[PDB]
Order: structure tokens, then sequence, then C-alpha cells
């Protein structure tokens, strides 16, 4: 039923309250599978969602993401990592992490968003050598590896 919701919800509205509740904790439980529900209503919520949802993103997405052997199946966790914004902590550099080391494997389809992201943040952030701070530097130094 809940896939259904998503499934309507995809085109008009991204509420989140009514449903975004509801995949909080349903989506996970048939995340267990992988299949359908995860797949899909996954996707269709975590592209809905936007700007709420930050916060069970900056662990949970990292507990799936990984998860995600199917990069297709994740172009939904390229696109969510929207966050470039929120999780300023060290959950931002870390979770970086992983962006950079699912693509030293798969197809290249991932390849876009991992690249057009880091483009757009890491030339934001990019200042000529005026730096910010001892620990995000090292995040600006690991994006160097990633871009070169």
């Amino acid at each position: 039923f809940i896939v259904c919701l998503n499934k309507v919800t995809k085109s008009f509205p991204p509420l989140a309250d009514r449903f975004m509740n509801a995949v909080f904790f349903l989506l996970p439980k048939f995340h267990g599978v992988l299949k359908t529900l995860c797949l899909e209503v996954v996707l269709c919520r975590v592209e809905g969602m936007t700007e709420l949802y930050f916060q069970l993103k900056s662990k949970d997405f990292v507990q799936v993401m990984r998860h995600r052997d199917d990069e297709r199946q994740k172009v939904c966790l390229d696109i969510i990592y929207k966050m470039m914004p929120k999780l300023k902590p060290v959950e931002l550099r870390e979770l970086l992490n992983p962006v950079v080391e699912f693509v030293s494997h798969p197809s290249t389809t991932c390849r876009e968003q991992m690249y057009n992201i880091l483009m757009w943040i890491h030339d934001n952030y990019r200042d000529p050598e005026s730096e910010t701070d001892n620990d995000s530097q090292e995040i600006f130094k690991l994006a160097k590896d990633v871009l070169i």
C-alpha cells in the first residue's frame, strides 16, 4: 500500500508530514529486502524529500548507501547527497568518503553526479589557499584526490 502511496506521490507534492512520517520507519523495514519497496519506494521518498529528513539521512543513509551494490538503484543516493549545505561537521566529511569510495568500482552513470556535486560544493568551498580550518582542509585535499 505504501508503494502505491509514493508511486502516486512522486509527481506532485512531496508533502513532508503525511507520507514522510510513514516511509521514515516503514521503508527501512522493506528496505530489509532491497527489491520493490526499498528499490523503488525508498528512492521516491528520498528524492521527494529535499531538506527534511537530513537528520535520519546523516546516519541512516550511510547505513544503507554501501548497501546499494546497485549504483543505478543508488542514483537516488547521489542525488540525495544534496545535503551539501547541511551536515557541516565531521558527518559531511565522512559521508563524502564512501561517495568517492563507491565510484572506484562501478559503471559510469553514477560518476556524473559524483563529479558535479563535488564540483559545485568543492568549487564553492574552493578559495585560493585561503583555507578555513585544520579538519575541513583534510576534506578539501581528499576532494582534490577525487576530481583528480
